[PDB]
This record gives C-alpha cells, structure tokens and sequence, in this order.
C-alpha cells in the first residue's frame, strides 16, 4: 500500500514526501520536492561548476518547493504575489512525481522536465507533473538551473568560461542515474523533454559530449540549440553589459570575476534585470565546439528524439513580453523597407538582404495587418521552425526523429488575444501536463481534452519505447526523406515537408545572395 508520508533513499540521505490526489485519480501520486542535487552555487561557487552536495543526518523534509533562482519577477510576471514565494541563488533544486504504487526497484520510465524562459526566468514548480505521472504510470523530474548573469556570464577565458546552467542541468541528470531507482524510476530509460529554452537545452544536451549516457531520448518543444538568441560564438556584449552595471570597468577577467563575486543578492538582481535573454557559449566544458558543428560531425550519435514547433511561435507572447509589440502594431507598407532593415542587423544579415525578407514574407501585400502577421510568420520562422528543421535533418540521418507542428489555438485563449493568434509559444504546454502552471486546472473543451490524452500518450509512449505510436492514436511516421510531421490539432493528420519554400529561402537562397 502507498503510505501518506513516504521515506526515501538517496546518496546524501532520507527524504520524506507527501501522497496527494488520493479522491481524484487511481491511487494517487507521491511529490518529493526540494531536492539538492548539488552544492549551493554561493561564494566562490558563483561563476564556478556544480560542485556535489552535502550529506545530512536525519530524514529531510520534502514537503515544500524550493526557492527559484535570482531572476526578474516583472518580466516571470508579464509571462500573484510571486515576491511571496522563497527566490535565493541557493537554487540548484530538483521535484519528484512519482504513481504512489512506485517504491525502490519498480523500474519505471522517467521524465526530466527542463522549463524554459530564455535562460532568465522560470522554475520547477510552475510545471505540475502530477497529472502526466498517474496518467501515464511514469516518474517526472522537473529541475532547477541557474538563470541569468548567474547561469552565463563568460569572460571567454579560463576566469569565467561560462554555460554554469547547462552545467547544472547536467549535474541535476547526473544525480537521477544516481538516486532515481530509489524512488522506482530505471535510470536507463530517462528522457529530456523541454518547451523553448529548455527545448534549446534538450538538444544541447544531445550534442554535449559530457551529458551523454545520462538519458536515452529527447522532445525539443518549440526551441533546439539553434535558437539564435540563445548561443553565441562571443560573450563581449554580456561581459561589457554586466562589467559596466556592476561598476567593475576598466578590469582585467580575473579582477571582474573578483568584483562580481563581492556583489550582494540585490546588487546581482540590478545588474541581471536589463536581460530579456542571456546566451549560452562556446565554453569548452559543455560545448567543447559550437553545436552547429557538433550537429554537423560525422561521429553524433543523437538518441531518439522528438523535434517540433507551433504554428504561430511568435504571434503573440514573445513580442508583448519582450516590448516588440508596440513596434510590429506600427509597422504599414511606408515604414515596411526600413523595419525589415533593422530586423537584417538584429538577424546577423547585411541590411541590403531587407528586399528578399520582403520579397519572401510580404510580397505585394498592402495592407498593414496582414503585413504585421506576415512579420510575426517571419519571426517565428527564423527564431524556431527553420532551426528545428535543420535540428531534425542533422539528426534523422543517425538516429529516429518524429518531428511535430502543433496547430491548436487553445479555447480558454479566445478573447485574451487578438482572434488571428494560431497555436502561440508555450501553447502545447498545457496538453503535455493536462494543466495550467502551477498545476492549476483549465476549462478544456472535451476535444481538447482528446488531444490533451493523445499527447501525453505519444510523449509518454515515446519515454517507454523511442516511437510515439500505439493503438487508437494517429500513426505518426517516423521522418525519413519524405519529411513526414504530425499536425497536431483536433483532427491529426501527417504533413510532408513543412515550410520547404521557407526552409529553401533561409539556408540555400539567402546565403547565396549574401555571398554575392
Ligand atoms: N520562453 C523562452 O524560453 C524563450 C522565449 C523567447 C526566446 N527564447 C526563449
Ligand atoms: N495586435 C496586437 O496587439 C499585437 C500584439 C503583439 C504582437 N503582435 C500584435
Ligand atoms: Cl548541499
């Protein structure tokens, strides 16, 4: 029988959890929250690697969730009184679901939950695996890392090499091969899966030499390590930025890093605030290489993996959330040629390649709306689908690939957004975990519903097997030459070849005119 208060074992000592959902659901789920899988990353620990964490005495509590990692509550807001929920640089935390039958031993598939929020903001506790956990008999881990200045400042150099949250997140894996058959999940069947930066860190960790062996597939949720904004072959710009707010100027790497470490919670919150998005590097530790060449390699062995995006990736939230919204609802056909001029330098492209961005997205369209919606299609394109399909192909050549566009705008955002928004970032969310954050219910209609228990079977058949398929689900066909997708909506269906025009214009077409 499952107890109210179960105790478990790890390498560092006993933890006790909680039964909850005992009315609601078939024998209910056991939480473990709080979890160190590290040493807090304080002190000299700042800007240095996840070290391991301290053993204790006695059962520890782990009944409450932790603290979330310095970010800023504006900004985790605009995407509650979130000031009255525990935030500290003492973070590096992981959270436990398990089926409340599951004990030492029961073997069952897990999934580790890597959130996004373009490595500044997010925690464990937004994503709820209750739900996932007993519908699908699986254990869920949902991590912490480090977010920000704190997770990916880089000196480019031996003082501040850089990517410490990857490096957490590979610390936090590294501690369910340990510890994760002592809550009955088998360590050799772990799988990554993530939405947007932790899609993008999903798919790093496919490519980091060092985190692999520690899962055996892999779903990138609208974000691969593609992601333009999220890597970068400099860390200049952060250095200057943070060398410069911090009033460490005019320092040598070793004298900056001196100076960062002797700045206080608050002071690091002021500094960490001017980042909407913070990017990851070529550190040499997690990314000995850049991942365009990792993926390229002769030697990648991906595992198994899902890839997908939505169909209006950059419809509605990124924009108001990152204050593009004000600019995109200004654009008309007069201002067209100078916007798309100022989205070439943002791009890395040479302002004269503004008449092919027009020429592909906007052609001879007039009107102003329909020119807005095209510019949101064209950023959604650049910053998400067309990495996916490069992801995809880098890897369906070694390895299965199931690739995804998920379709459904869902029905309790109606008349939150304007009527025109599809499928918006972070929308599929809510069908993977059959709730809202903090595992908060929604008004699903029954068809949502439908597709809500189909995804969590294909994701969850997919942690079991490697391959979504099984009986009463949609056949979702591997993607080969053909370049088969799964359109998820309502009504599934198999696509080929999503946006082959859009994939053609980006890697062969525009390169080409850029070379002349
Ligand atoms: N939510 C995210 O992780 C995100 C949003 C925009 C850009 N990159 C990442
Ligand atoms: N129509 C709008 O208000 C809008 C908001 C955000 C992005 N694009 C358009
Ligand atoms: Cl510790």
């Amino acid at each position: 029988s499952p107890e109210a208060n179960p105790i478990r074992n790890t390498h560092t000592g006993q933890i006790q959890g909680s039964l909850i959902h005992v009315k609601d659901t078939k024998a209910g789920v056991h939480t473990f929250l709080g979890i160190p899988f590290a040493k807090p990353p304080v002190g000299p620990l700042r800007f240095a690697p996840p070290e391991a964490p301290e053993p204790w005495s006695g059962v520890r509590d782990g009944t409450a969730h932790p603290a979330m990692c310095l970010q800023n509550l504006d900004m985790l807001n605009e995407a509650m009184m979130l000031s009255s929920f525990p935030m500290s640089e003492d973070c590096l935390y992981l959270n436990i679901y398990t089926p409340a039958h599951a004990h030492e031993g029961s073997n069952l598939p897990v999934m580790v939950w890597i959130h996004g929020g373009a490595l500044v903001i997010g925690m464990a506790s937004m994503f709820d695996g209750s739900l996932l956990t007993v519908n699908e008999d699986l254990v869920v881990v949902t991590i912490q890392y480090r977010l920000g200045v704190l997770g990916f400042f880089s000196t480019g150099d031996q003082h501040a090499r850089g990517n410490w949250g990857y490096l957490d997140q590979a610390a936090a894996l590294r501690w369910v091969q340990q510890n994760i058959a002592h809550f009955g999940g088998n360590p050799d069947r772990v799988t990554i899966f993530g939405e947007s930066a932790g899609g993008t860190s999903v798919s790093s960790h496919v490519v980091s030499p060092m985190s692999q062996g520690l899962f055996h597939g892999a779903i990138m949720e609208s974000g691969v390590a593609l992601l333009p904004d999220l890597i970068s072959e400099t860390s200049e710009m952060v250095s200057t930025t943070v060398a410069k707010l911090s009033g460490c100027e005019a320092m040598d790497s070793q004298a900056l890093v001196r100076c960062l470490r002797g700045k206080s919670e608050a002071e690091i919150l002021a500094i960490n605030k001017v980042f909407k998005m913070i990017p990851a590097v070529v550190d040499g530790e997690f990314f000995p290489r850049h991942p365009k060449e990792l993926l390229a390699s002769e030697d990648f062995h991906p595992v198994p993996s899902i890839i997908g995006v939505n169909n209006d990736e950059f419809g509605w939230s990124i924009p108001v959330v990152m204050g593009s919204a004000q600019m995109i609802k200004g654009i008309t056909r007069e201002n067209l040629q100078a916007v798309l001029k100022d989205t070439a330098v943002q791009m890395m492209l040479p302002p004269e390649c503004s008449d092919l961005l027009m020429e592909e997205y906007m052609g001879d369209t007039e009107d102003a709306q329909t020119l807005q919606i095209q510019f949101t299609e064209m950023m959604g394109d650049f910053m998400f689908v067309i990495p996916a399909l490069q992801v995809a192909h880098f890897q369906r050549s070694h390895a299965p690939v199931y690739f995804y566009e998920f379709q459904h705008p869902p029905s309790y955002f109606k008349d939150v957004r304007p009527p025109h928004v599809k499928a918006d970032h972070a929308d599929e969310i809510p069908f993977v975990f059959a709730s809202f954050f903090w595992g908060m219910k929604l008004d699903f209609t029954e068809e949502e519903e439908l597709l809500s228990r189909r995804m969590m079977k294909y994701w969850a058949n997919f942690a079991r097997h490697g391959n979504p398929n099984s009986e009463g689900l949609p056949y979702w066909p591997v993607m080969d030459h053909d370049e088969q997708y799964l359109q998820l909506d309502i009504q599934p269906a198999v696509g080929r070849a999503l946006k082959a025009g859009r994939l053609q214009f980006w890697t062969k077409t525009l390169p080409q005119k850029i070379q002349e």
